[PDB]
């Protein structure tokens, strides 16, 4: 029926069906369209008191829950999707990752390189789509696949 990972569901607040993504966590009102060895990935990393290492270039010590690094997350999501901020600028500024550093650019990787969520959302993303929260022991992700 649907593309890897996809299926459809009821709006509770409109009543109208919209296509979500369990590996990705993308949500989305159009139906999704339509592997390679390997992809190319951007992220922007919120991490919280419970990742692995709870430090980053923008702090040292971390302190957010993961219940206030979702809200963030969530928040940057909207801001990218109305437009209102570009992703690259967003991971540039906020990302716990020092890959902010490249616009939250990962270059090239297969599977079996990076943390299990974060390699399957990776590879269930077409080029150009972006994930909404995926989870992983360092924190919380936005995943933009750009090749
Ligand atoms: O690695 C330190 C650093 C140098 C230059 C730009 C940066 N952005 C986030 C960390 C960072
Ligand atoms: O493995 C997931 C991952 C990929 C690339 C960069 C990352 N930084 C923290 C986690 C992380």
């Amino acid at each position: 029926k649907l593309p890897p990972g996809w299926e459809k569901a009821m709006s509770r607040s409109s009543g109208r069906v919209y296509y979500f993504n369990h590996i990705t966590n993308a949500s989305q009102w159009e139906r999704p369209s339509g592997e390679p060895a390997r992809v190319r990935c951007s992220h922007l990393l919120v991490k919280h008191s419970q990742s692995r290492r709870p430090s980053s270039w923008r702090q040292e010590k971390i302190t957010r829950t993961k219940e206030e690094a979702l809200e963030l997350i969530n928040g940057y999501i909207q801001k990218i999707k109305s437009g209102e901020e570009d992703f690259e600028s967003l991971a540039s500024q906020f990302s716990d990752c020092s890959s902010a550093k490249a616009r939250g650019d990962l270059g090239a990787f297969s599977r079996g390189q990076m943390q299990k969520p974060f390699e399957d959302a990776s590879f269930a993303l077409r080029t150009g789509e972006m994930s909404g929260p995926v989870f992983t022991d360092s924190g919380i992700h936005i995943i933009l696949r750009t090749e």
